[PDB]
C-alpha cells in the first residue's frame, strides 16, 4: 500500500480580535472559526511513525492566534491568505495550507438612534466565509461565499409546463410560495501571491455586499418561473459586476409549504385562492444547484 | 398505583399564514410553531385502556389549523387564549389547557430603500415566545417571553470584589467582554376569561417591544458591576412601565472570553490593557437566574 | 421592587475520570456533564451590587473538578449529594445547592470475544441522568432518570375506539408502527442527609438497571391499546420493585410512520395488509406524559 | 455567461421499509435517508426558463418510494445502483444519477436472553453510508463508508518526536487519552453497470464488517504513535483483505482530554501519573486525513 493523499491539521479554532480607537473611543469587534490543513512531505508520519515531520496541531493553534495579534483579521481573504503564506514559507517540506475561514455576526446596536461605541448584538446567523488554498509554485486560489441567508416570498413564484409521465403527481402552479436558505460562493482568478491579494483588497468586501444586494433584490422582483430560472439570473448579475471573479455556484433547497384542505370540515375554503394557513415541511426538500461561468 | 398528574396532546406542529391587503397588494407572514397539551379527566385511557375519552393527537392537530383559519394569529397572547379556551368549552371532561406557541421572525425586505410587499427574510434566529394555561373555572394565566437575543459589549463590564477562599483562582476584573444569550419573561395578571385577554390586546405586542427595548438599552449603557446587578436593572424598569405583569424572570449565560497569554512567543503583549485576540469558550458558562417582582 | 426567587452557578461542565486498577491492569472510565446552581442570601448582589456574598461561577467550577478527585464519581446519585452537601456546609449564607448531572455511556470494548482492559465504544446516545435538590434543614431530594432511548416495534400496537366528532379524520387501527424516545424519572423518597444516602447506595444502580429492564420487556412484549395505557403498566411494575420510590413519570412522544398509497401509480399495493414502505415524520408529534404514584 | 455544471434533485427523502417472514412470523426494519441528484441536458431550464427537461422533484421523491416498493433495499450499494440506473435508463436527457444512502441502526432486542421477532431498539448513532454516481456510458463508482463510530482509549496512546520551534508549546507525552469519531471510506473498482454489482452482492456487507472489526481492533490493540501511524495500519489491512476495493480514505478528529492542575489546591496531585480527572475539550480539535491505495 501507498500514500495517495494526507492532509492534517486544526479544526473549530474559535477567534475574536476586538480594535479600539483611540481618539473617538470606538470599539470594533471581528469573531470567527478557523479551519487550517496542510499537505507536503509527511508520508513517513503516517507509514514509519516519523513524528520529526509533523508541525503538531497545537502549534497551528498557536499560529492563528500570533498571526491574528500581528496582522488584520479583516477582509478574510486577506487574513486567510496571510496564514497559508506563513505555513509554506516557514516549513520547507510543507507545500499547501488550506485555511477555511467562518465569519460571525456582530452587528453594532444603535441606541436612542445613533450607533453605540461598544455594545454589538447576533444580527443573523448568516456567514461570510472563505476557502483559501495557498500551493507552493502555484499561487492563491480563493473562493469567497455567503451562507444562512433565509428568505421566503409568499408569492410571484410559479412551476409548470415540467415533464409528466407515470411518476408524477404534482400539479402545475401559477402562485406559490418560495422560500430558501442561500448558499452562493465566488471563485477569484487565481492571484501569483501575497503581494497580489494585497493589490486588491478593498475588491473583497465590495463584491460581498454586491452579491449579497443582488442576491436579495433579484429574489424579491423576479417572477419566478422555477428556482433554476431565478437562481441563474443572480449569477448571471455577480459576473458581470466584478471581473476578476471567474465562476459563481449556487446551492438552494426548495423548503416546500403545502396547501391544507380543510373541506373536510364544515365546507372551509382553503386551498388555490382560498389558501391561507399552510403547513411548512421540514422533510424532504428539492436541492437545486448551478455553477455559472463566462462563455 | 394511582394516576397522579396526566397531560398529552401534539408537540412541534408547524403553522404558517398569510394575510393579503385587497386594496394595497401588501402581503404579511406569519409562521409559529405550537405545542397544545390537554389535562381532565382521562385517567381511564391510562388505568383501563379506555379510549372513548381521547381526543387524538391528530385531532388536536387538525383542531389548531382549523382556529388559525378562523381566527388572528396575532398577538401570539390572544391566539394562545382563543385555542386553549375551545378545548376547555368544546370537551366537557377536559379541564385544562396547556399551549405553547414560538413566533420565527420573517421581516419584511427592504428593497432599493423601500419595503417590498411580498417578500421577506429570517433576520434573526431570536424567537417571541407564549405560554397560556386556561384552566376551568380558573381563568387564564399568560406567560410572555423573548428568547435567543445574543449580545456582547467589549468594555464596561466588570467583576471584582466576590468572595476568595482555597477554593478561589479567579483574578478580580476591572475590564472584560460581556456576552450573554437573553432570555426574559414577563407574568401577566390572572385574566378572568377570554373577554378580558380582548380588553388588552393592544398592550401585548407594546409590552413585548418595551421589553426587548430595556434589555437592549440597559445592557448598552450600565457600566455592569457583574451579570446580576445588570439583570436586576432591566427587570425593575419593565415592571414600572407595565402595572399589568407581576413577575420578570431572566435566565443569562455568561459566555466567557479568555484572554491569550503570548508572551512565551518573543515577548508579544496581548493581556491586561495589551489584550487584543481573546479565545471565546464553547463550555462551561455561568448561569444567572432572578425572578423580581413588586413591593 | 423585590428579589421574589434567585439562584446562579455553573453550567455545562465535562468531567472525565479514569479508575486503574493496580493488580488486574483494568482501567473504567466515567464522563459526566454537571451543572451546579446554589440560592441563599444572595439578594444584594442584584439589588446593591454587593459582590462579597457571591462564591464566583468559576470557583464553583473548581469545586466539581475537586470533588470528582477526592470522592467517587459512582454511583451519580452519590456524587450530586456529596457536591450538593458540600455548598451548604461550607458557605453559611448559601442554604441550597441543585445539582444536575448528565452521564454519557463509555462501554467496554469486546475484541476477539473478551472485553479490554482500556478501550471504550460509545455505544449508545441514551444517557442516565440525576437531579439532587440539597436544602439545608430540609435533606436531600433525588430524581433518577433515564433519556434519549429510542425504540420500534413493527406491529402489535392498535389505536381503535378513541372520541370522533367534526375535528377528526383519524381513521381507527389495529395493526401500526410504534416509535418512542423513552423519558423515564424515578423520585426517591426524601433523605435525611448524606450518611442515609451512603446506606442505600446499592440501590441506586439496581433500580436504574430495573426500570430499563421493565421498559424494554413492557414495550416489546405488550400489544399495545394506545401509548396512554402502555406507559402505565410500565410505571406500575417499577413501583412494585422498589419500594423507596414514591414517583414514577414517563414523558414519551408519538414518532408517526405514515402509509403511502401507491395505487396511482400502475395499481400498486401498499396500504392496509400490503404496507411495506412508510415515510418516517420528522414532525408533529404526539406527547404523552404520565406521573404514577402509590395508592 | 454560461452553465458549467448543473445538477438538482431532492434531498432529505426519509423511507422506511419492512419484511414480513410469513413462516417464522420474524419482521425485519430498515430505515435510510436518501438523496437524489441529476446530471444531463437541463441547461435551459436555467437559462431559458424551459421547465419541458425538468423531471420534477416531487416526482424523484416518488421514485424513491416505487423503487423501494419493488426491490430490496438491502445492502444499500445495490439498491443505490438500482435507483441510480432507473433515472439514466428512463430518461433520454439525464446523462447521471448521483445517489447518497444514510442508514440509520434499528438493532433486534433481546428480550429475556432471546430476539424478539418485532422490537428493535437504536443502538448506536453511527452510520453505514453509500455514495453511487451512476454515468451513461461509464458504469457505476460506488464508495461506501461508516461513520460517528466514537472511541476512546485511556491509555496506550504516545506523542513525542515531534517538530519543535518558537511556535510550539505542547509537551511531549508518553501516555495520553486517545478519542476521535470515526469516519472511514472504501471505494470499489468501476462497475460496468447493474449485473457486475449484483454479482458482488455477498461481498457489501462482509467487506462493511470487515472494515469496522479492522478499526476496532486495530484501535483497541495498537500501542498508538500517532493518529497518523494507528490509521495507516487500519488503512492498510482493509486493502489486503478485499481486492476489490481500490483505495481506503480516513478522516478522523483529535478530541482532545486535558490534564487538570490542582496543585494550588492543597498540594492536590492530578498531573503526570497522579492524573485522575480530565476535562475534556469541545474545541478546537484535531483534524487527520489520509486516503491509502495500492502500490
Ligand atoms: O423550482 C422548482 N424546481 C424544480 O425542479 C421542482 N421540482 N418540484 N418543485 C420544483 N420547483
Ligand atoms: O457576573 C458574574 N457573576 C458571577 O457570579 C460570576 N462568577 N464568575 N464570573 C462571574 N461574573
Ligand atoms: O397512542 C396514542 N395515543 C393518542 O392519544 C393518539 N392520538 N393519535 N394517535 C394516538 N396514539
Ligand atoms: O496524533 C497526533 N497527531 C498530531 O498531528 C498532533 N498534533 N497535536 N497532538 C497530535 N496528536
Ligand atoms: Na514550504
Ligand atoms: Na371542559
Ligand atoms: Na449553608
Ligand atoms: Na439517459
Ligand atoms: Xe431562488
Ligand atoms: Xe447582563
Ligand atoms: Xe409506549
Ligand atoms: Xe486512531
Amino acid at each position: 500500500s501507498a500514500v495517495k493523499a494526507a492532509r492534517y491539521g486544526k479544526d473549530n479554532v474559535r477567534v475574536y480580535k476586538v480594535h479600539k480607537d483611540e481618539k473617538t473611543g470606538v470599539q470594533t469587534v471581528y469573531e470567527m472559526t478557523v479551519c487550517v490543513l496542510l499537505e507536503g512531505e509527511i508520508e513517513t508520519s503516517y507509514t514509519k511513525a516519523d513524528n520529526s515531520v509533523i508541525v503538531a496541531t497545537d502549534s497551528i493553534k498557536n499560529t492563528i492566534y500570533i498571526t491574528a495579534k500581528q496582522n488584520p483579521v479583516t477582509p478574510p481573504e486577506l487574513f486567510g491568505s496571510i496564514l497559508g503564506t506563513h505555513f509554506i514559507e516557514k516549513y520547507n517540506h510543507i507545500h499547501a495550507a488550506h485555511v477555511n475561514i467562518v465569519c460571525h455576526r456582530w452587528t453594532r446596536m444603535d441606541i436612542d438612534g445613533k450607533p453605540h461605541p461598544h455594545s454589538f448584538i447576533r444580527d443573523s446567523e448568516e456567514k461570510r466565509n472563505v476557502q483559501v488554498d495557498v500551493v507552493e509554485g502555484k499561487g492563491i486560489d480563493i473562493k469567497s461565499s455567503l451562507s444562512g441567508l433565509t428568505v421566503l416570498k409568499s408569492t410571484n413564484s410559479q412551476f409548470w409546463g415540467f415533464l409528466r409521465d407515470e411518476y408524477t403527481t404534482l400539479k402545475e402552479t401559477w402562485d406559490r410560495i418560495l422560500s430558501t436558505d442561500v448558499d452562493a460562493t465566488w471563485q477569484w482568478k487565481n492571484f501569483s501571491g501575497l503581494q497580489e491579494v494585497r493589490s486588491h483588497v478593498p475588491k473583497f468586501d465590495a463584491t460581498w455586499a454586491t452579491a449579497r444586494e443582488v442576491t436579495l433584490k433579484t429574489f424579491a422582483e423576479d417572477n419566478s418561473a422555477s428556482v433554476q430560472a431565478t437562481m441563474y439570473k443572480m449569477a448571471e448579475q455577480i459576473l458581470a459586476r466584478q471581473q476578476l471573479i471567474e465562476t459563481v455556484e449556487y446551492s438552494l433547497p426548495n423548503k416546500h409549504y403545502f396547501e391544507i384542505d380543510l373541506s373536510w370540515h364544515k365546507g372551509l375554503q382553503n386551498t388555490g385562492k382560498n389558501a391561507e394557513v399552510f403547513a411548512p415541511q421540514s422533510d424532504p426538500n428539492g436541492l437545486i444547484k448551478c455553477t455559472v461561468g463566462r462563455s
